[PDB]
């Protein structure tokens, strides 16, 4: 019925507010269901690191879905962690608006660069959203603090204006 999208996250700065707690949960239940390969305590431990953010699409109310992401303003890109819709909300554009959501919060930021590890079955996604194989970017510039995910396929994606 009723969409909404809030960027929310656990800043050490102030947002022990019950309302977007309900939500980094809510977020933590939506990835560790449609991520499999991703243990849940990481995940948590991730959605609620003040260093991460993470984009929700509400619904009703309530998450059904989300993208958690590092940003590098210094090193010019940010590292997209982890993307999921509920299954029931899935294959309804969701997943596009979000993507699309969180370019344009970033070229407002002014970082026009995305690096993120595909997975198996998310490599089809990012495609579709514009991420490459081919990565635009140098290595020694995101190479260090950017998690490396074994059995993943590091894709990159470069912003509009
Ligand atoms: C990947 C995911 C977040 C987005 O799904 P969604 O909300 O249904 O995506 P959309 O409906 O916006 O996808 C629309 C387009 O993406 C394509 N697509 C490619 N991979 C896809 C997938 N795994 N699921 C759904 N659509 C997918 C569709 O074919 C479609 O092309 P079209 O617009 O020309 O018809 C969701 O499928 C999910 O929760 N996946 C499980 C977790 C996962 O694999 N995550 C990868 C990290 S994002």
């Amino acid at each position: 019925k009723v969409i909404e999208f809030h960027v929310v996250g656990n800043s050490l700065n102030q947002k022990p507010n019950k309302k977007i707690l309900m939500w980094l949960v809510g977020l933590q239940n939506v990835f560790s269901h449609q991520l499999p390969r991703m243990p849940k305590e990481y995940i948590t431990r991730l959605v609620f690191d003040p260093k991460h953010k993470t984009l929700a699409l509400i619904k009703d109310g309530r998450v059904i879905g989300g993208i958690c992401f590092r940003m590098f303003p210094s090193q010019g890109f940010t590292e997209i962690v982890f993307c999921a819709v509920t299954s029931n909300e899935q294959v309804k554009g969701y997943g596009t608006h979000l993507m699309n959501h969180l370019k344009e919060y970033h070229i407002k930021h002014d970082i026009l660069n995305f690096l993120t590890y595909a997975d198996e079955y998310a490599i089809g996604y990012f495609k579709k959203q514009g991420f490459s194989k081919e990565i635009k970017i140098p290595k020694t510039k995101y190479v260090g603090y950017i998690k490396d995910y074994e059995g993943a396929t590091l894709m990159g994606c470069e912003l509009n204006p």
